[PDB]
Protein backbone atom coordinates (compact mmCIF):
# COMPACT_ATOMS: atom_id res chain seq x y z
CA UNK A 1 0.00 0.00 0.00
CA UNK A 2 1.43 3.31 -1.20
CA UNK A 3 0.33 6.45 0.65
CA UNK A 4 0.84 10.15 0.32
CA UNK A 5 2.30 11.99 3.34
CA UNK A 6 0.68 10.52 6.46
CA UNK A 7 1.51 13.33 8.88
CA UNK A 8 -0.49 16.51 9.30
CA UNK A 9 1.83 17.95 11.92
CA UNK A 10 4.72 16.96 14.18
CA UNK A 11 4.78 16.93 17.95
CA UNK A 12 7.13 19.57 19.26
CA UNK A 13 7.79 18.78 22.94
CA UNK A 14 10.50 16.29 23.85
CA UNK A 15 9.41 13.12 25.63
CA UNK A 16 10.96 9.96 26.94
CA UNK A 17 11.42 6.91 24.70
CA UNK A 18 9.74 4.67 27.27
CA UNK A 19 6.47 5.91 25.79
CA UNK A 20 7.23 4.58 22.29
CA UNK A 21 6.32 0.98 21.43
CA UNK A 22 6.59 1.08 17.61
CA UNK A 23 8.54 3.24 15.07
CA UNK A 24 8.01 3.72 11.36
CA UNK A 25 10.44 5.76 9.26
CA UNK A 26 9.28 6.51 5.72
CA UNK A 27 11.98 8.12 3.57
CA UNK A 28 10.98 10.96 1.28
CA UNK A 29 10.17 10.01 -2.29
CA UNK A 30 7.50 10.44 -4.95
CA UNK A 31 4.78 9.80 -2.35
CA UNK A 32 5.90 12.57 0.04
CA UNK A 33 8.53 15.27 -0.21
CA UNK A 34 9.45 14.83 3.47
CA UNK A 35 10.74 11.90 5.44
CA UNK A 36 8.14 10.96 8.06
CA UNK A 37 8.74 9.43 11.49
CA UNK A 38 5.62 8.02 13.02
CA UNK A 39 5.70 6.65 16.56
CA UNK A 40 3.05 4.61 18.35
CA UNK A 41 2.70 5.41 22.01
CA UNK A 42 1.96 3.01 24.86
CA UNK A 43 -1.74 3.51 24.58
CA UNK A 44 -1.82 3.19 20.78
CA UNK A 45 -1.95 6.87 19.85
CA UNK A 46 0.38 7.88 17.03
CA UNK A 47 2.53 11.04 16.69
CA UNK A 48 4.77 12.26 13.95
CA UNK A 49 8.18 13.65 14.83
CA UNK A 50 10.43 16.06 12.92
CA UNK A 51 13.34 13.90 11.60
CA UNK A 52 15.66 16.92 11.61
CA UNK A 53 15.40 17.65 15.35
CA UNK A 54 18.26 16.42 17.50
CA UNK A 55 15.96 15.37 20.33
CA UNK A 56 13.90 13.30 17.90
CA UNK A 57 16.97 11.61 16.49
CA UNK A 58 18.06 10.77 20.02
CA UNK A 59 14.68 9.44 21.15
CA UNK A 60 14.37 7.25 18.05
CA UNK A 61 17.81 5.85 18.58
CA UNK A 62 17.12 5.11 22.28
CA UNK A 63 13.90 3.33 21.35
CA UNK A 64 15.68 1.31 18.69
CA UNK A 65 18.41 0.21 21.07
CA UNK A 66 15.87 -0.84 23.70
CA UNK A 67 13.71 -2.72 21.20
CA UNK A 68 16.76 -4.51 19.76
CA UNK A 69 17.53 -5.88 23.20
CA UNK A 70 14.22 -7.97 23.06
Amino acid sequence: KELRCQCIKTYSKPFHPKFIKELRVIESGPHCANTEIIVKLSDGRELCLDPKENWVQRVVEKFLKRAENS
